[PDB]
């Protein structure tokens, strides 16, 4: 849990 | 839903 690459808040793919 | 910021997959903070 922490910041790097994975799922959550941020840049990529899914929601916003 | 699609690329750019918010919740799911990509960088930034949460679970890996
Ligand atoms: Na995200």
């Amino acid at each position: 849990v922490g910041a790097x690459a994975x799922v959550x808040w941020x840049w990529x793919w899914x929601w916003x």
